């Protein structure tokens, strides 16, 4: 079936393998492991570092991966680095956001800081590239 | 008629419609790439060019034709809770096209009254102006609750 | 010397009749690109620059420069019943009768006379496809009164 | 004598008029080009160069040196319902060559008020803004 | 009583009616100013007086094959002298010449750049920068600046 | 003996060797060399010379590389190179800011001086990329007692 | 009158620039300064550009070592035959350093009377004054100056 | 370890020398061939560094800068320094003395100092951290003059 809060994050190379195995990435194993991509980097990747780095030259398949690269993010478990709980926050606003909270605790940012963060910071800083998404962190984040 | 479920279809749907369309020259690109329901009402010009390899600005005329007919008239309740396939409709029936569009962004009718410009076009992949104005003249008159 | 038939339904044209417009306007060179490419009457009427450049290998501007002579003549004579349930196309000619060449510009876009009043200047540039200045500027006028 | 009517032109006498002005060598591109007298009229620096291989920009100005005497002395009738060509004359001789890109927008005397400068220069190719400015000055009025 | 006019390196004719030269008069400046190499190329571009006046960077470069920009330099440098001392009367019923002469004598060398865009003395007063710099092909800020301000002080009542 | 917080201002060629080895970047080690990265270049060390000078082809690779970089700079002893001690202040806004100390002492800032520093200079300057980081150190800074 | 103390460099022809090259190190570059015919004129007037791709001098380190040998000329050439208003002892008056516009300046038609109109972007473009600080101390001692 | 060496009249054999002293002897060569005296020794840029002495590496060109920064802040400028610049930027910080030649180069003097702005400081006199320029520019303009 399908996982159940997956430490990524905390994941080394091999359970990256793993995971594109199951998604059915396997062509791209030996990139991945070359490259040396563990949770950390997964979860940090770029359409530019997937296009030049790893080799995966379609928009489209840049595409499906991002889609289960989405997916995986929704449903991870960040404990190790979300010490007040931003995913919670992030998720009861909408399921789909808990897909930024990676971004949001790699730049420093908590439950206390969120309060004052700018739209450019959730673009730039914290890679929010849906304007929508944005907008509603956004105004949710100043109302807390 | 049956509307198909176009959001769930997955890669044998989407060469059978090919088929339908007059498109068989191009089911070998689209089963390589692996274009299902999802990618398939998500794509793009820069996608079809590149990835699809259809080189005819013509030819993608014809194509995004065929698709824009499919989106019309698409069954998107899986995707769509708050039925904004209607409420599109309601204002053109040619606007039904756009629904997983703002469904993708996780828009509903409650949000829509907030949606900006810049979000239809960018976030949304709505790209005739004409289309946006109405769409957000409409959206600013609902319910603000 | 007018290519037959007068007052054409070009938004219903198929292959065949876009076929036989290039050899009365004297592009029957054009024939086969116009004819792998399956230039319709749809595709006919909305055809760029570009797409005659490009798609349909006609590297001259002086050559496209005589194309859209004729294209813009045949716009301008068309029948637009069937896509025109407003009559933009009467509209048009009212004000100019070289106007009513950007019918389908505006109908393709879902634009009817009840629209038209809060049509944007960038919109009659950038979706209808209304290159002249000048004229964009008196549809714009106008359709603020209507 | 009467002045020739070059929207009307064909190919043939266009063909003649380049014999005429010195520009045989340039018959075969512009008979290729299929070129008449409403091209001749509406030709640009681009096409001249591009499409019929004028590569020389010396050349090219002798070129549209002729080319203006000759729309500064075209009959204009047919296409200029409200004699455009006149009123510009007026204003200076000059003038007159731009008729052609005028009454090709459509433009007439009663509409010519509402113009702008980026219209003549874009859409009726007045391409000095000296000779824009003095056009433009004397439309708002005669309104 | 600074008349070098009358000197022994000035082209000869002094005061020449460069606007109506024909290809021949071009060839004989050509010669008496150093630039014979170049006479060719003049030719087969069928230079007259009024190409000649008219001469941009861009085709002196390309069209007449002067690749160097020193050479080029070289090259105004003497059309702005011929420019200065030429006689206009044919093309210049205002007399614009005098008018820019009075200012400074060197501003005569943009004598036909005006009449050229079909200026005249009346018309002067509406000019604006832009149409210097680009109609008539005045590129020192320095002299645009002060035939402006000139521009602006005339008398048209 | 072992100090706890490694005195990277003051590593020679060596030390820095030592460490590429320990985090698993042997591969780089020739270049490092050959380029004498020291210290105090490793602490100044940008992705144009990663990637033109030391051949680090790879964006990720790159990214590995830094976020190892970044750990060292962290606690990292500067105490030769920082006064004013600004590592503690920028340890006591938050732990992760002390990786900045290099940054801001390599310009001559000190804590008296941190008052009237700019945006402009902690980007350009110090090279802070992170908006929230220069935000919330630009904000504590303007807050200090002169 | 054999002899003078400054020099007329804006007099000089390619006979008295080719000393010059001679005398300053720069005899490599004699033959391009010849087939560019290089006079008094032109040699004040080199720009950067020219010296590069024209005479093929393609170093920016050479460049710099010609300009220093130049605006050393520059800064002590007679410009009386082309200075009527003294722009020279005007300019030097400010630093003497600055004497070395001076052509620059008479070049556009400038005098005493006009400075007080001239702009920054004048300075830059028409007149080659490219040192910001040099600009603006002369834009600032010509606010002060007297027109017409 | 040169007590006040006068760079500013420093000949090819003695930029030749200070090379071999810094470890630098790999590029006498070239400094060489270009004829670097102390005047271009001192006013030295990047782009000259990389593309006419062929310094290809960033880092080693960084390398190069931070021994020539430590030369500028020893050097004797008397000879082109009337006002002493040189000691009044050393008594704001030791760092700046290495901006000298920079400032005299353009004619610049205590008196003058305070009528610079940061463009100036940057574009003209080469002081590329605009900490220092900020520092220098605020304690011009509160100096005592005459």
């Amino acid at each position: 079936p399908r996982p159940i809060l997956p430490s990524v994050p905390s994941w080394k190379e091999a359970e990256v393998q793993t995971w594109l195995q199951q998604i059915g990435f396997s062509k791209y194993c030996e990139s991945f492991r070359e490259q040396q991509v563990d949770g950390d980097l997964l979860l940090r990747l770029t359409e530019e570092e997937l296009q030049t780095d790893l080799g995966m030259k379609s928009g489209i398949t840049r595409k499906r991966f991002f889609r289960e690269l989405t997916e995986l993010k929704t449903f991870a478990n960040y404990s190790t680095c979300d010490r007040s709980n931003l995913a919670d926050w992030l998720g009861s606003l909408d399921p789909r956001f808990r897909q930024y909270t990676y971004g949001l605790v790699s730049c420093g940012l908590d439950r206390s800081l969120l309060h004052r963060v700018s739209e450019q910071q959730l673009l730039e800083d914290c890679g929010i590239h849906l304007g929508v998404h944005r907008a509603r962190i956004l105004t949710a984040a100043r109302e807390m």
